[PDB]
């Protein structure tokens, strides 16, 4: 649950992402894959990537980064009223991709890391607080659907 002022911070930060969605999406996935190499094994189309240089050179990884952040941005713009947008993603990630909630924690922290890396000194403590709360809400509502499905 976020206040109006917190949502305003989230959507202000998101403007930074929308200026370069592919570059942000690429770096988020690279941070996930290099920090948590077990996550790469869930992607049949990226498991061939052995080095970060190959990851950086992969145009399909940048494409998928655009898909991921476009979906997340659509959810964030609903300011919590995201049941219709979130349900299909919860279902596909639990039942088809088999993504444990832990990996959603990993990618949430990766987003925070990338924002500081690309905007050092321009991602203030209030903005980090609000973005963190928004990603916690996203993860918590996914977790509720995971529990319904019995997925661990
Ligand atoms: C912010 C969190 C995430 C968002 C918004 C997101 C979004 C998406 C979307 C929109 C798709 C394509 C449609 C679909 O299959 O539902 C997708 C596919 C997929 N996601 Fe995610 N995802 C997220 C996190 C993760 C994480 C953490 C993992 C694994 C560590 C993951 C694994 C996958 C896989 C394996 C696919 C299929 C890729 C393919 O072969 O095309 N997702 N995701």
């Amino acid at each position: 649950g976020l206040s109006d002022g917190e949502w305003q911070q989230v959507l202000n930060v998101w403007g930074k992402v929308e200026a370069d969605i592919a570059g942000h999406g690429q770096e988020v996935l690279i941070r996930l894959f290099t920090g948590h190499p077990e996550t790469l094994e869930k992607f049949d189309k990226f498991k061939h990537l052995k080095t970060e240089a190959e990851m950086k050179a992969s145009e399909d990884l940048k494409k998928h980064g655009t898909v991921v952040l476009t979906a997340l941005g659509g959810i964030l713009k609903k300011k919590g009223h995201h049941e219709a947008e979130l349900k299909p993603l919860a279902q596909s990630h639990a039942t088809k991709h088999k993504i444990p909630i832990k990996y959603l924690e990993f990618i949430s922290d990766a987003i925070i890391h990338v924002l500081h890396s690309k905007h050092p000194g321009d991602f203030g403590a209030d903005a980090q607080g609000a973005m963190t709360k928004a990603l916690e809400l996203f993860r918590n509502d996914i977790a509720a659907k995971y529990k319904e499905l019995g997925f661990q």
